[PDB]
């Protein structure tokens, strides 16, 4: 279930975090618009770029730390609080985070691990709720 999906994504994250990252702005090339330095790159260009990789593994790492902190797939508010009043959050909207998490379940579906893609579904749902409720447009 969700739990042991968190030490799987763990077990090879920054790896799954690229994957599930490029997977979304594949998905949602218009995306880009708020990463400037990723456009025109083929995803292994991007895999060599530094910040990518450093920056998409402490999303990640980030991310799974609200999952594990989160009860039935629900997170705490402190934590949808931290997302919304980041700096480099200014610019997001929620519409940002359901279509990062349309990729992460897409991708866990394709996938060939065994993936509780429904819980991630409404841990994305209810992440998004969150982060409306603590003031994100
Ligand atoms: C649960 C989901 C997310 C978590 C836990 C998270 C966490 C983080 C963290 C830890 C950083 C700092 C990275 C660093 O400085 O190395 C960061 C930066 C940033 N994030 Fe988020 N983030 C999430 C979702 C998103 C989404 C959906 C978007 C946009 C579609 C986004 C856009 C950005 C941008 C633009 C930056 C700064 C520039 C960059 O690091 O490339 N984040 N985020
Ligand atoms: O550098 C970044 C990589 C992935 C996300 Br999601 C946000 C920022």
């Amino acid at each position: 279930g969700f739990k042991q999906d968190i030490a799987t994504l763990r077990g090879d994250l920054r790896t799954y975090a690229q994957d599930i990252f490029l997977a979304f702005l594949n998905k949602y090339p218009d995306e880009k618009r708020n990463f400037k330095n990723y456009v025109g790159k083929s995803d292994q260009e991007l895999k060599s770029m530094a910040k990518f990789g450093d920056h998409t593994e402490k999303v990640f790492n980030l991310m799974m730390e609200v999952a594990d902190r989160a009860t039935d797939c629900v997170p705490l508010a402190s934590d949808a609080s931290t997302l919304v009043q980041m700096k480099q959050h200014s610019g997001l909207t929620t519409g940002n985070f359901e279509k990062l998490f349309v990729a992460l379940v897409e991708y866990m579906r394709a996938s060939g691990q065994s993936f509780d893609s429904q819980s991630w579904d409404r841990f994305g749902k209810n992440l998004v709720s969150a982060l409306s409720s603590a003031g994100m447009k």
